[PDB]
């Protein structure tokens, strides 16, 4: 398959060179795949989804995502214009409010859930989780990503938005989860990218276009926003056979772009999302 005029960051998976703008991926595109968005909840309602969104938790009173952020990285993952694996089954988990904002208990009980109701669903190539938060250093979220990883989940977490080692933030520090930094446009290190020896994998990240709440489309730039782009590249690459939700991370740090990010400090990875699909 192939995707023309896509956003910059699915052309940018599929490529081994910036600046193209055409997507190139296998036609399954990450169907029998699961991806648990654990963030503001989704507009399963949105075109862009076509029933394969749905909310399935909320820790809050209201499954509507009033914010705008879970629904734009829930599109990122798998939504029909600018997701990456475009027939995944998107399942919303709610545990950050209409402001952006969430008490650890909740995260650490939205991460606890995802591992359970996993096993109510029907996910044949296996699950995902794109954790696209991030707070300050903490050893129970550290610990439930890491419970989520351990239960058969592919984690990816943001590293966050702070420009600094993602040592001091959770649960972008937990070494068993996925820790995504985020590329621009040029294959530079996005300028709030976090860094450091915690990082496995980096997305794109700025002036990412994706899905918006109210059937909308805009674009926001974070690590928030690169996540997602590695938690359906791991989906779409568990649906092809090639990876395995256990090590999905490891195969895509295996399998990147070396080499092609600049302001990488050192210390840090030098690997950029690439799902090697050739035609
Ligand atoms: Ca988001
Ligand atoms: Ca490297």
């Amino acid at each position: 398959a192939a995707q023309t005029n896509a956003p910059w960051g699915l052309a940018r998976i599929s490529s081994t060179s910036p600046g193209t703008s055409t997507y190139y991926y296998d036609e399954s595109a990450g169907q029998g795949s699961c991806v648990y968005v654990i963030d503001t909840g989704i507009e399963a309602s949105h075109p862009e989804f076509e029933g394969r969104a749905q909310m399935v938790k909320t820790y809050y009173y209201s499954s509507r995502d009033g914010n705008g952020h879970g629904t734009h990285c829930a599109g990122t993952v798998g939504s029909r214009t600018y997701g990456v694996a475009k027939k995944t089954q998107l399942f919303g988990v709610k545990v950050l409010d209409d402001n952006g904002s969430g008490q650890y208990s909740t995260i650490i009980a939205g991460m606890d859930f995802v591992a359970s109701d996993k096993n109510n669903r029907n996910c044949p190539k296996g699950v995902v989780a794109s954790l696209s938060l991030g707070g300050g250093y903490s050893s129970s979220v550290n610990s439930a990503a890491a419970r989520l990883q351990s239960s058969g989940v592919m984690v990816a977490v943001a590293a966050g938005n702070n420009n600094a080692d993602a040592r001091n933030y959770s649960p972008a520090s937990e070494p068993s989860v996925c820790t995504v930094g985020a590329s621009d446009r040029y294959d530079r290190r996005s300028s709030f990218s976090n860094y450091g020896s915690v990082l496995d994998i980096f997305g794109p990240g700025t002036d990412i276009l994706s899905t918006w709440i109210g059937g909308s489309t805009r674009s926001i730039s974070g690590t928030s926003m690169a996540t997602p782009h590695v938690a359906g590249l791991a989906a779409y690459l568990m649906t092809l056979g090639k990876t395995t939700a256990a090590s999905a991370c490891r195969y895509i740090a295996d399998t990147a772009n070396k080499g092609d990010l600049s302001n990488i400090p050192f210390g840090t990875v030098n690997l950029l999302a690439y799902n090697n699909y050739q035609a």
